[PDB]
């Protein structure tokens, strides 16, 4: 299935943070309706911060994160909690290899702000 991907609210404020857990610098690209919006790059293998930033989730609401080595992308997996039908996460872990942590990449975009 596509991960990933999420539809936020129209013309909303949301951020996007990255973090770092593998040898490997990690490429994290943010797309708001298929338009390149964001991108972090950096490596930790201590959960270090690599990017963190505000968006607007524009017209369509579409944001999707991409998350590559080199250029190689990697598995992702994604999902989407609300908490108290208000606070959202949407949730990216990524694999560049093959340990199968999924923490080599991690994304948390939250929504709203202010
Ligand atoms: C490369 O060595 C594999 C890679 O980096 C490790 C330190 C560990 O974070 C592993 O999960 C990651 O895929
Ligand atoms: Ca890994
Ligand atoms: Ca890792």
């Amino acid at each position: 299935a596509t991960q990933g991907v999420f539809t936020l609210p129209a013309n909303t404020r949301f951020g996007v943070t990255a973090f770092a857990n593998s040898s490997g610098t990690q490429t994290v690209n943010v797309l708001v309706n298929n338009e390149t919006a964001a991108t972090f790059s950096g490596q930790s293998t201590n959960n270090a911060v690599i990017g963190t930033q505000v968006l607007n989730s524009g017209s369509s609401g579409k944001v999707q994160v991409q998350v590559s080595v080199n250029g190689r992308p990697s598995d992702l997996v994604s999902a989407q909690v609300i908490l108290t039908n208000e606070l959202n996460f949407a949730l990216v872990g990524s694999e560049d290899g093959t340990d199968n942590d999924y923490n080599d990449a991690v994304v948390v975009i939250n929504w709203p702000l202010g």
